[PDB]
């Protein structure tokens, strides 16, 4: 019993953390296997962000001016490129700690573990949900760009985030890692927002099933919903559309409940046009939307890594 | 900016984990140096949970009787010993993987992170605290007995928590790693119960003060309070007393932002009454007790 904010076990993703000095900028970067990946923004001053070109800014670059740490070894950069809005910075050793790793892009709803790092050293691990809107909720202070965000699968890392900016309201924005932004962001110092943030409809549904695992039934009720009721429902209350593959992917856990995906989403429905009434489920006021059907049974399962 | 339930990286811990089976119970166990600890109830059978003499069922035990894993090599257990509730299992290697660590006994209020495991193998980590009552609100399942709680303060591994078994509530009880049980549960079948669960109260006030730092003030009043009015209004919500010992621990927190600690703690006071009124703090519709003093300043 319990149910908790997990994030996967980060030792694969810390043996790859170090740091990256270009100039007065230090920040994190993900060394794997004879590269070190990290934002192209550590090759910007404060002006340089304002308006940059980074062929630019990169071509006056040599490989000495990348200063690589490696906890308290000096890693020496042998090439330089750049792939989007990440740096490559090619090095002369192989990484030995070096996981069986893929780069992934995620979807918005989809979660991952973020290891925050400063000086490229991991001070905590934290999960998080890619928002729909592309950005994400974490928590970074100044020098925790180069932070990823990776899930787990059997023994393989799939990295899908890097973090590289803090946005005016608080959220963060990043990239994939082979550079391409989560959202409508540019690697620059200007006015951006985040679009307007809806619930992720499948993610709560799933945390309601979790909930029903746990012993929380008192939300379930004799009703159902058609797919498309539901849906004009979840857009009055800025929620995104619940479409057919998410009831098929809810398919496990409803059939581990007893309770059909389209009689839980009657279950919502009723929350959102009438609240919890002073109740909670697992210890929440509010819906919550940032555990995936996976994230659910895996956690009501135990598979480990 | 922001405020997350952060658990600490837990890669130095993943390194210690293996798995300990005995005859036909398997759990974890953390091997640090040449010891493996886990919950002495590993030895124990069917018919010997509800009463078992664990110096009698422990005598009758070898060394080989005792199958240490750790990842997929066995490692052989030259001595065995109880101290408390924690069997250590002495074995022939020293695990290479093995931090800077000490043996810390918390209190209540402190958090720690969870690296649940089954079959030596750390499946997540989360971020928990020791309950007022001495439990801790886990995420455990069958075979995650002997994971572990710890924090990583200047990269050493401070292990507070070995988890030992889920109450019928499904709050979980463990030990510290000298094998002392935090609060009065015992590791037998036998009938118990927590007691009564109350906020963590320097906490909610801790993660109010985050709340301002992060540029939240719409709780805050013009108000203060007696610590002594505070207790008693806070008492008959289930918060625990507020100590004189947590208003000082507050002070960095109270010199951060300029809000006194009775100031605060009026505004506490007035969100119990109040409720959020579809307002949140931090995202949260309710008042946050799983992040300490230390926490607040260490995240912000
Ligand atoms: O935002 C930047 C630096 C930066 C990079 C790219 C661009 Cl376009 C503009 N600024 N770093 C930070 C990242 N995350 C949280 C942060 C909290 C506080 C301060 C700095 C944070
Ligand atoms: O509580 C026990 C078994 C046990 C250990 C020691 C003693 Cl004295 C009595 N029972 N194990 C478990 C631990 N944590 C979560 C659990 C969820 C579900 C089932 C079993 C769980």
């Amino acid at each position: 019993s319990g149910f908790r904010k997990m994030a996967f076990p980060s030792g694969k993703v810390e043996g790859c953390m170090v740091q990256v000095t270009c100039g007065t900028t230090t920040l994190n970067g993900l060394w794997l296997d004879d590269v070190v990946y990290c934002p192209r923004h550590v090759i910007c001053t404060s002006e340089d962000m304002l308006n940059p070109n980074y062929e630019d800014l990169l071509i006056r670059k040599s490989n000495h001016n990348f200063l690589v740490q490696a906890g308290n070894v000096q890693l020496r950069v042998i090439g330089h490129s750049m792939q989007n809005c990440v740096l490559k910075l090619k090095v002369d050793t192989a990484n030995p700690k070096t996981p069986k790793y893929k780069f992934v892009r995620i979807q918005p709803g989809q979660t991952f573990s973020v290891l925050a790092c400063y000086n490229g050293s991991p001070s905590g691990v934290y999960q998080c949900a890619m928002r729909p809107n592309f950005t994400i909720k974490g928590s970074f202070l100044n020098g925790s760009c180069g932070s990823v965000g990776f899930n787990i699968d059997y023994d393989c890392v799939s990295f899908c985030y890097m973090h590289h900016m803090e946005l005016p309201t608080g959220v963060h924005a990043g990239t994939d890692l082979e550079g391409n932004f989560y959202g409508p962001f540019v690697d620059r110092q200007t006015a951006q927002a985040a679009g307007t943030d809806t619930t992720i409809t499948v993610n709560v549904l799933a945390w309601l099933y979790a909930a029903v695992i746990n012993g929380d039934r008192w939300f379930l009720n004799r009703f159902t919903t058609t797919l498309n009721d539901f849906n004009l429902v979840a857009m009055k209350y800025n929620y995104e559309p619940l479409t057919q593959d998410h009831v098929d992917i809810l398919g496990p856990l409803s059939a581990q409940t007893g309770i059909a995906v389209l009689d839980m989403c009657a279950s919502l429905k009723e929350l959102l046009q009438n609240g919890m009434n002073g109740r909670t489920i697992l210890g929440s006021a509010l819906l919550e939307d940032e555990f995936t059907p996976f994230d659910v049974v895996r956690q009501c399962s135990g598979v480990t890594f």
